[PDB]
């Protein structure tokens, strides 16, 4: 019920196109729980780690 969500301070931005690249990664190279390449309003993606996932 609050912040679990953190961008992977270090990662190439690339290779992002399917909820693995960066989930299995964020699930393993950050011990989190699942993640995924967000954008923002802008046309950039980042690996960003979940711990909680709602």
């Amino acid at each position: 019920q609050d912040k679990c969500k953190k961008v992977y301070e270090n990662y190439p931005v690339s290779k992002c196109q399917l909820a693995n690249q960066c989930n299995y990664d964020c699930k393993l190279d950050k011990h989190a729980r699942s993640g995924e390449c967000f954008y923002d309003e802008k046309r950039n993606l980042q690996c960003i780690c979940d711990y909680c996932e709602y």
